[PDB]
């Protein structure tokens, strides 16, 4: 249910450029996790009872850096500004989209379609939506199904986006990486939740959540055997977070 927007001809061409100069940044400077998840909390903010949030350039706003989940992404916002600088036609909603579609693949993992034509919305979304690491199997139902209406696969899928990058102290409290190779993008993530704790890799409890779940756990496994699998099902997700709000029917 997409109807996506005609843009013109030179916001195409824009796009295209950022993404070649997005992969070169992004490589050089080791920083793919940080805006795979720049990515993921600026869009994992709607809910569709309302039609709040979402990926439409907020997430650069001082209101919405001080929330508390937002900790260390002013980092990332601030690490943007002079590429997002060369290119004033875009969007900042496509544009950190954009960098997150680029970190899944200079990683290694599945190309993530993308259409353009977000626009920026002055008003960001209340404080609270984004999932608790704490919680478990309802509470991320709640926020993936009932506000932003994706499916039980999605949940697993996208929770497989820990497969780069780690967590740090000085951030949310949790520390460390979940995988071995945290800046490759592989099924690694799911063959560690099973293969149970390992000192020196990170297990939230959001993550062990997905392994006693009926509906989650068999995703898990299937994720775990068939690396390709993960991948197919990890772009449709994406791309589905990505454009949350964004282009409906
Ligand atoms: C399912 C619920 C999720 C919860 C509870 C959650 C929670 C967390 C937490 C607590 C951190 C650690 C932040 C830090 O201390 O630096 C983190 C990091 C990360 N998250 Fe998740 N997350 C979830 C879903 C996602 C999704 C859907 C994506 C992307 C598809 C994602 C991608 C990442 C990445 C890449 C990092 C590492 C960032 C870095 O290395 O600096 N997370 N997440
Ligand atoms: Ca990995």
């Amino acid at each position: 249910g997409k109807s996506y927007p005609t843009v013109s001809a030179d916001y195409q061409k824009a796009v295209e450029k950022a993404k070649k100069k997005l992969r070169g940044f992004i490589a050089e400077k080791r920083c793919a996790p940080l805006m795979l998840r720049l990515a993921w909390h600026s869009a994992g903010t709607f809910d569709k009872g309302t039609k709040t949030g979402g990926p439409f350039g907020t997430i650069k706003h001082p209101a919405e850096l001080a929330h508390s989940a937002n900790n260390g992404l002013d980092i990332a916002v601030r690490l943007l500004e002079p590429l997002k600088a060369e290119f004033p036609i875009l969007s900042y909603a496509d544009f950190y989209q954009l960098a997150g579609v680029v970190a899944v693949e200079v990683t290694g993992g599945p190309e993530v379609p993308f259409h353009p034509g977000r626009e920026d919305k002055p008003e960001p979304p209340p404080e609270g939506r984004l999932p608790d690491a704490t919680k478990g199997s309802d509470h991320l139902r709640d926020v993936f199904g009932k506000a932003m209406g994706l499916t039980d696969q999605d949940i697993v899928a996208l929770s497989g986006g820990h497969t780069i990058g780690a967590a740090h102290k000085e951030r949310s409290g949790f520390e460390g990486p979940w995988t071995s190779n945290p800046l490759i993008f592989d099924n690694s993530y799911f063959t560690e939740l099973l293969s149970g704790e390992k000192e020196g890799l990170l297990q939230l409890p959001s993550d062990k959540a997905l392994l006693s779940d009926p509906v989650f756990r068999p995703l898990v496994d299937k994720y775990a055997a068939d690396e390709d699998a993960f991948f197919a099902d990890y772009a449709e997700a994406h791309q589905k977070l990505s454009e949350l709000g964004f282009a409906d029917a």
